[PDB]
């Protein structure tokens, strides 16, 4: 039956539909939009519960009043929810159009110890995202950086228990950086980077400095410091020192450091994923992490882009496989960032391979046996985007005669607006939703099409990061169709 290849659709709501006031602003006029989705066959929306309008006031004080209105509306819409556990700020990243801090109190605390954010070389500071360095530093009030995403999540789940129960939210997707994203934030707008700068390492806040240094003494090399040769934020790679042909990072001393920032991150990861499972469980809920999509520099041998954010990835070293492989144990979906591009969209001089990059993150999780979903990177209306999304999500077509032997979780479209619900937009928005559908009408029940949603289990035995490394052995992906079978047209 057809309905085996239904990938369901969800849509991003927008951002600030509750404000950093903690007020639920036009219920009436997003109820119109939800409307408008429920007829057009979506399956469900996605949000951001901000952590830095909920925990304002100070350390657990906590006001889910606003979010407890907009999930009520949601469910009288007849539509599923995916809640993203936001410990970021909005607004210095693309599309932002609305500023929303991390908690006051928390910004208090930065003003004495800058060194709770993310620095780079020349030490300015970013105030988006804590940095993993204070994961387990208990300076705030008391608690760690960890436990106070562990108390936000378990307080989510207490008070928004009948939602849980009633079976409206579908997925938690869990923050773990800038714009939610488990990375560094090697590519700061608000510095002033631009596409396609190969960014900088984020690594020099003292707390990093410090874990780093005694690590090249344990490894018997006291004397190796941070990158210096690497440049700044809107370089290319053939004019430094660290990325260039036979450079530092090809360098025991560099391969080291590589070694180490990106393990930073898989850590990071599994640490906080600890606490979300613990959170949730019992509730029929799925857990999900965000891996962004760098495509720049992608084509060239030192992937210069990734490396600063923290996916230590090149041709003959796979750093994307290894987070998969830690998902795995949390039974957690893998949730990639840019589905929609095409290589033909991009400069040349950027040398991006998204279709690649694509391609060699779906084909890891599906390998390590886990769930993969995504959502499309910038804002798209056309059919040539939809198109490439429907390949991404069924990349072998659909089966006749079953499910098919390769497809998405899901995709989530950024992001819901004026522009989108315009009737020629709409309009084509429609065809991709019933493409995504495989031309079967929106189908209620989930189980339907296997994705009936059980309790949230504890999580498996730590996997050493020896075993999760092991992972970055080079393998073939699975075989793309040129096309889909599934056109959206024009
Ligand atoms: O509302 C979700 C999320 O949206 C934005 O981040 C996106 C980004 O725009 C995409 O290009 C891609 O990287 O996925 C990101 C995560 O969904 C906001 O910048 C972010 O704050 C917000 O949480
Ligand atoms: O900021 C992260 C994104 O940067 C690029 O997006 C470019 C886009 O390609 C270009 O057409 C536009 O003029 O500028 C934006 C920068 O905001 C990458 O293409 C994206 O994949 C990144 O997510």
């Amino acid at each position: 039956n057809m309905l085996l290849n239904y990938v369901p659709v969800y849509v991003m709501l927008p951002l600030g539909v509750v404000n950093v006031d903690n007020v639920f602003e036009d219920p009436d006029g997003l109820k119109e939009q939800l409307l408008q989705l429920r007829a057009a066959g979506v399956d469900g929306v996605m949000v951001d519960v901000w952590w830095g309008i909920i925990e304002l006031k100070g350390p657990k004080q906590y006001d889910w009043r606003a979010y407890r209105s907009l999930l009520q509306l949601v469910q009288e819409c007849g539509l599923t929810l995916q809640a993203i556990m936001s410990f970021h700020q909005c607004g210095g990243n693309v599309g932002d159009i609305v500023n929303i801090p991390i908690p006051q109190w928390v910004l208090d605390i930065g003003e004495s110890n800058h060194d709770i954010f993310y620095t780079n070389r020349s030490g300015t500071r970013n105030k988006e995202y804590l940095t993993v360095g204070v994961d387990n530093e208990p300076i705030f009030h008391g608690r760690t950086a960890i436990e106070i995403y562990s108390d936000y999540m378990k307080s989510f789940r207490e008070n928004m228990s009948d939602f849980l129960e009633s079976g409206l939210i579908i997925d938690i997707e869990v923050g773990l950086g800038p714009a939610g994203e488990l990375r560094y934030p090697s590519y700061p707008q608000s510095q002033g980077w631009e596409f396609p700068g190969i960014g900088e390492f984020q690594c020099y806040d003292k707390y990093l400095k410090a874990d780093f240094k005694a690590a090249v003494a344990r490894a018997g090399h006291p004397e190796w410091e941070l990158p210096d040769d690497a440049g700044k934020y809107n370089d290319v790679p053939e004019s430094t020192g660290f990325f260039k042909s036979n450079g530092t990072y090809v360098t025991e001393k560099g391969k080291f450091f590589l070694t180490w920032y990106s393990n930073k991150l898989l850590n990071h990861g599994d640490q906080i994923l600890d606490e979300a499972n613990k959170a949730f469980l019992g509730c029929k809920v799925k857990l999900a992490i965000k891996v962004s999509g760098i495509h720049w520099w992608y084509k060239v041998e030192n992937h210069a882009a990734e490396l600063t954010a923290g996916y230590y990835n090149l041709n003959d070293r796979d750093g994307y496989r290894p987070i998969a492989r830690m998902l795995s144990r949390h039974h957690a979906i893998l949730t990639f960032t840019c589905l929609e591009m095409r290589d033909s969209e991009q400069p040349s001089d950027a040398k991006s391979g998204p279709q690649e990059l694509v391609q060699q993150v779906l084909s890891g999780g599906w390998r390590e046996d886990i769930r993969v979903a995504g959502e499309n990177a910038l804002p798209r209306y056309d059919a040539t985007a939809y198109n490439q999304i429907i390949l991404n999500a069924r990349p072998q077509g659909v089966n006749n005669n079953g499910p098919p032997k390769l497809s998405m979780f899901g995709v989530t479209y950024l992001r819901l607006s004026d522009d989108l619900l315009q009737k020629s937009n709409f309009n084509i928005f429609k065809k991709f939703v019933l493409k995504m559908h495989a031309d079967q009408d929106y189908c209620a029940n989930p189980q339907k099409y296997n994705h009936a949603i059980t309790p949230l289990k504890p999580s498996a035995p730590k996997i050493p990061i020896e075993v999760l490394l092991e992972a970055t052995k080079p393998t073939l992906p699975f075989p793309w169709l040129p096309e889909t079978d599934m056109k959206v047209d024009g």
